[PDB]
């Protein structure tokens, strides 16, 4: 109203408000210290207070953004720590918030954050939660200036939960380390996510970006009218191209304004958002998005009604493309909560060539007839990928299941480098743990996600040090030939084996100390570094040299004098495999 704060500041609530301006603040002085942007809260909140007792009162009615400028351009060490940005406190709003985002730097060179032993971290923890649990926040918060802040602040409350129900356990690290582990892995994939969406809209542009939504808002909302769907994902694909550009305020805005109609409207859209919608207003947006897929309509027609019949295809088609593909998409998509978002992308794809094709010839209906068979081989492709590697994973562990990956990829991109190499198939191989223990229908969306985070990861390490053309291609390609591409690679006959290197394949006692996690990726780097020297290896002979292994290790971790055992033993499995792998 009169005074934007007072009312952020009542919506929000004391304890929240302060998280958030300290995130806010965190993410554009990403190298003041701590204390300062402390001092900063503080007296940003008090002035809040104040505005909340006379709405009337000094400064109260100023908008956020310039209040926000002021205070940031009340730093005076601003030019001296961050030089070029003070120039920005020089400019009159706009264009002084958008002088700051253009200066808000997406990495900056801050030293990796590491985790204290549990003991520590608990008594930092029981000692001053509140300091603990901020300083932390200020930490992750500065190394991520565009990880939006609601959602750090989400993230937040559930470290500080761990804590509580760990730093209360009688074994607390077997309580709170995996519960760790699986907070950052959940925050690397949020954070890679975001990224993600915003440099897809960034490069193939807003009709893409629009599709992909259309498909997964039908999906989630299958009992609501196109028209609805359309709006939505008008209004969404505002939200993320204002979201991505970085102006933390209006993408929140935006967000609230987007929740809000969404519950308003909610029996005409979802069954399922009761709940969401009656969280708190720092909740329902995250909430919603997040939302489990509604129940599809029983008495839905069937497709090729209105697609493949009907002599009014390439009518209704060129009366407008985008509509009709996008109704097509709709219908398929709110059908098909077990497809992939990109699998469905795929058939509107297939269809659309179709059209073009066949909407120029002749007789229409008989050259786009047969198109709904043009699609079973698109969709089994993904399916039986699906069941083939999570049987086999049912087999093998996790681990040994990882092994296999291992082989397959050394020998398809036999120049990337061993250690990108152990990375890449650990995180592939927990995608399998992670979707196969999901029914059917729910696997291919899964596998969908974590593969789309696993593949851009594996890209942007490949951009910085290119290794392949054909990891380049398919890195390039179209997001929605991107998996596809990367599973039509074959072996590669080209490549030369690594000339043999005696130390690479030396081990020694230290191997029997280390942790499982250390042992393992000991394991796999060797494994790696051997196939890319026997790359002709069939799964026979490789299959006897781990074997081999496995036992030699349990041998020699099992029996006195070690590292003589290593150096004696080892000579002989080394010597041995050799002549066996020719
Ligand atoms: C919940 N969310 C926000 C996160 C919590 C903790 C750590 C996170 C990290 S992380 O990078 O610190 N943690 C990862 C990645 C290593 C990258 N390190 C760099 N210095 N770049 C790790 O420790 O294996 C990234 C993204 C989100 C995180
Ligand atoms: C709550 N309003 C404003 C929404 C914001 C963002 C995404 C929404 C989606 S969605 O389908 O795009 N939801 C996305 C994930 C949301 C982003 N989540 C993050 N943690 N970053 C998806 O399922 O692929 C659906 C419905 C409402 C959404
Ligand atoms: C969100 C802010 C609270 C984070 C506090 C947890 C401390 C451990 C984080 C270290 C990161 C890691 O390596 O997992
Ligand atoms: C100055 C203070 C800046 C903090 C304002 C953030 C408002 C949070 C709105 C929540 C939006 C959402 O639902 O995602
Ligand atoms: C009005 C709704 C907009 C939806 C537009 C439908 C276009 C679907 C065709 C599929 C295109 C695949 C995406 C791409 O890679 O370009
Ligand atoms: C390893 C886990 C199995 C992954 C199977 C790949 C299927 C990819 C589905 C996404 C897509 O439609 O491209
Ligand atoms: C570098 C290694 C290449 C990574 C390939 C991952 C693709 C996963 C899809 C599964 C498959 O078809 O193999
Ligand atoms: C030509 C030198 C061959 C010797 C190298 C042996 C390295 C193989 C690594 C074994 C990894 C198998 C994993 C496991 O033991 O569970």
């Amino acid at each position: 109203h009169k005074s934007e704060v007072a009312h952020r500041f009542k919506d929000l609530g004391e304890e929240n408000f302060k998280a958030l301006v300290l995130i806010a603040f965190a993410q554009y002085l990403q190298q003041c210290p701590f204390e300062d942007h402390v001092k900063l809260v503080n007296e940003v909140t008090e002035f809040a207070k104040t505005c909340v007792a006379d709405e009337s009162a000094e400064n109260c009615d100023k908008s956020l953004h310039t209040l926000f400028g002021d205070k940031l351009c009340t730093v005076a060490t601003l030019r001296e720590t961050y030089g070029e940005m003070a120039d920005c406190c020089a400019k009159q709003e706009p264009e002084r918030n958008e002088c700051f985002l253009q200066h808000k730097d997406d990495n900056p060179n801050l030293p990796r954050l590491v985790r204290p032993e549990v003991d520590v971290m608990c008594t930092a923890f029981h000692d001053n939660e509140e300091t603990f649990l901020k300083k932390y926040l200020y930490e992750i918060a500065r190394r991520h200036p565009y990880f939006y802040a609601p959602e750090l602040l989400f993230f937040a409350k559930r470290y500080k939960a761990a804590f509580t129900e760990c730093c209360q356990a009688a074994d607390k690290a077997a309580c709170l380390l995996p519960k760790l582990d699986e907070l950052r892995d959940e925050g690397k994939a949020s954070s890679a996510k975001q990224r993600l969406k915003c440099a897809s809209l960034q490069k193939f542009g807003e009709r893409a970006f629009k599709a992909w939504a259309v498909a997964r808002l039908s999906q989630r909302f299958p009992k609501a009218e196109f028209a609805e769907v359309s709006k939505l994902v008008t209004d969404l694909t505002k939200v993320h191209t204002e979201c991505c550009h970085g102006d933390l305020l209006e993408c929140a805005d935006d967000r609230a304004d987007l929740a809000k109609y969404i519950c308003e409207n909610q029996d005409s859209i979802s069954s399922k958002l009761k709940e969401c919608c009656e969280k708190p207003l720092l909740e329902k947006s995250h909430c919603i998005a997040e939302v489990e897929n509604d129940e599809m309509p029983a008495d839905l027609p069937s497709l090729a009604a209105d697609f493949v019949e009907s002599k009014d295809v390439c009518k209704n088609y060129a009366e407008a493309k985008d509509v009709f593909l996008g109704m097509f998409l709709y219908e398929y998509a709110r059908r098909h909560p077990d497809y992939s978002v990109v699998l469905l992308l795929r058939l509107a794809k297939t269809y659309e060539t179709t059209l073009e094709k066949c909407c120029a010839a002749a007789d229409p209906h008989e050259c786009y007839a047969k198109v709904f068979d043009e699609f079973k081989p698109l969709v089994e492709e993904p399916q039986n990928l699906i069941k083939q590697n999570c049987e086999l994973f049912e087999q093998l562990g996790e681990y040994k299941f990882q092994n296999a990956l291992l082989v397959r990829y050394t020998k398809k991109v036999p120049q990337v480098s061993t250690p990108t190499l152990v990375e890449v198939s650990r995180n592939l191989g927990k995608v399998g743990s992670k979707c196969c223990k999901h029914p059917e229908a729910k696997r291919m969306p899964c596998a969908e996600d974590y593969l789309s985070v696993v593949l851009n990861q594996l890209c942007v390490l490949h951009e910085k040090t290119p290794v392949s053309d054909r990891v380049t291609k398919c890195c390039t390609e179209s997001l929605v030939n991107r998996r596809p591409c990367f599973s039509a690679l074959e072996v590669d006959e080209t490549y030369v084996p690594k000339e043999f290197n005696a130390e690479t394949f030396t081990f020694h006692a230290d191997i029997c100390t280390l942790s499982e996690k250390e042992e393992q990726i000991k394991k796999q780097t060797a494994l790696v570094e051997l196939v890319k020297h026997k790359p002709k290896a069939t799964k026979e002979q490789l299959k006897a040299v781990m074997d081999d292994f496995a036992a030699f290790v349990e041998k020699c971790c099992k029996a006195d004098d070690k590292e003589t055992c290593f150096a004696e033993e080892g000579k002989k499995l080394v010597a041995a495999s050799q002549a066996a792998l020719g």
